[PDB]
Formats: structure tokens, C-alpha cells, sequence
């Protein structure tokens, strides 16, 4: 079974406020502004920037309290992604769907940081469909769920998940994937 039965953890003030800002700052300077992905994306390398080597050690602490779930692993470069109003990420995994031939370097988890949220009002939840539970984007709120099986490699469909579309104002995350090596 997932990690002592915990499929996703919501954690509050993740990063600062002004954390969040410079992240936002640094991706727009980089060019961040039916079904699937309709959003806005850019990349950071390996210690590019100090929020990003931030991000990465404060998931280390935490992985660190789940030693006996995950051993070996390795970070991907952070991603930001920015949704206008109207754009949206349709339902989906964030690991290959497989059985008997999943890869070797399989995201095993995601931990995801809300840098900026919708206006009141404004929609963009974090969805879990099959846990029936929607998270509110809060600047600095960190989501951590589970996406994969460390041993296996198979995924845990209970996290299947979906940005769901911006009403009004913008929505900003950063994704912090963590790979099977
Ligand atoms: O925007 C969201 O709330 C979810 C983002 C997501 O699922 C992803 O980027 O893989
Ligand atoms: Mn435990
Ligand atoms: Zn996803």
C-alpha cells in the first residue's frame, strides 16, 4: 500500500510570500508569459536559482521522515507552469501507466507549490477525482501526493488528478518530480 496510507500532503507556507514572487519574477524573465495541457511552461536548471534550492531541500527533509517507503531517488529540474483564464490541465497520471515493463527512471512522487492563486472566486483547484478531494490554490501551499510505487514502479491510480480551469485571474505553480533511479 501507498506510504502509511497517505496519498497526498497538504502543507502550509511551504515557501514565504516573497519567496514565491521572486520564483514567479525569475520564470517570467525566462518567457513563462480539448482535452490535455493548456498551459505555459518553463524549465530551471540544477541550482539556477536560491527558491529552487530551497524547493529541492525542503523536499529532501520531508522524504527524509519516509525512509521506509523510498530509498534511492533522484530530483528532475523544477518546472513552472502558468494557466490564463480559461487554461486548464485535463485529468491524468503523472507516471507512465504500466505493468510489466515500467521504466527505470519512473517519477515515483510530486511535490507541487502554489505560487500564485485565482482571484476569489476564481476556480483552479487541484482535483482528485477518485479521493474525491479538490485543493484551493494558496500562495506558498505546498502538495505532495504519491505517484508511483517505489519497489514496483506501478502507479497508484487513487492520485489520478487535474488542474481544473482558471476562472479569473491567473494561477502559477512550480513541480517538483521525483524520479526511480
Ligand atoms: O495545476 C494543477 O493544479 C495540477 C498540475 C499538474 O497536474 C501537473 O503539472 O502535472
Ligand atoms: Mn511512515
Ligand atoms: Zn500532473
Amino acid at each position: 500500500g501507498v506510504c502509511d496510507g497517505k496519498y497526498y500532503e497538504k502543507i502550509d507556507g511551504f515557501l514565504s510570500d516573497i519567496e514565491c514572487d521572486v520564483l514567479i519574477n525569475a520564470a517570467i524573465k525566462k518567457g513563462l508569459i480539448p482535452k490535455s495541457r493548456n498551459s505555459e511552461q518553463t524549465w530551471f536548471m540544477p541550482g539556477e536559482h536560491e527558491v529552487i534550492d530551497k524547493i529541492q531541500k525542503k523536499t529532501r527533509e520531508f522524504l527524509n521522515s519516509k525512509k521506509h517507503c523510498i530509498d534511492k531517488y533522484n530530483f528532475e529540474d523544477v518546472q513552472v507552469a502558468r494557466y490564463k483564464p480559461g487554461q486548464y490541465y485535463y485529468h491524468h497520471y503523472d507516471g507512465d501507466d504500466c505493468d510489466d515493463a515500467c521504466p527505470k527512471d519512473q517519477r515515483l512522487a510530486t511535490l507541487m507549490v502554489y505560487l500564485k492563486a485565482p482571484e476569489e472566486g476564481g476556480g483552479g483547484e487541484t482535483d482528485f477525482p477518485t479521493l474525491k478531494t479538490k485543493i484551493k490554490p494558496k500562495k506558498g501551499t505546498s502538495i505532495f501526493f504519491w505517484v508511483a510505487d517505489p519497489v514496483t514502479r506501478k502507479l497508484y491510480k487513487e492520485t489520478l488528478h487535474a488542474g481544473l480551469p482558471v476562472k479569473s485571474g491567473e494561477k502559477i505553480i512550480a513541480n517538483q518530480w521525483i524520479r526511480a533511479v
